[PDB]
């Protein structure tokens, strides 16, 4: 599913992301965008064999299990497949042990380069929330 911009902001605010361990609802839309551009069904392959899938771009190196990355650890307990539904819950549901893990949302690369810093109210502004 390719959500909408508001559309994505509502369904994450519903799943208790805005404001959870401290980020703004609009950092975690601007995630999104530059990581999947609201694609559910990205997926990037990585040099280390590695795959990212879904609208957050979860590595199978840590979260999830695609049983093609040797020595991985699947720490969501689920498989990667389940990040590629039009239900975002298991996505979601990832993401908050992810942002939990210690370094916030610099886990995700284009957050780290594209949102951190700017002005992400801009990526929920006009949406009825
Ligand atoms: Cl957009
Ligand atoms: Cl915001
Ligand atoms: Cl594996
Ligand atoms: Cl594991
Ligand atoms: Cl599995
Ligand atoms: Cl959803
Ligand atoms: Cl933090
Ligand atoms: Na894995």
């Amino acid at each position: 599913k390719v959500f909408g911009r508001c559309e994505l902001a509502a369904a994450m605010k519903r799943h208790g992301l805005d404001n959870y361990r401290g980020y703004s609802l609009g950092n975690w839309v601007c995630a999104a965008k530059f990581e999947s551009n609201f694609n559910t069904q990205a997926t990037n392959r990585n040099t280390d064999g590695s795959t990212d899938y879904g609208i957050l771009q979860i590595n199978s190196r840590w979260w999830c299990n695609d049983g093609r990355t040797p020595g991985s650890r699947n720490l969501c307990n689920i498989p990667c497949s389940a990040l590629l539904s039009s239900d975002i819950t298991a996505s979601v549901n990832c993401a908050k042990k992810i942002v939990s893990d210690g370094n916030g949302m610099n886990a995700w690369v284009a957050w780290r380069n594209r949102c951190k810093g700017t002005d992400v109210q801009a990526w929920i502004r006009g949406c009825r929330l």
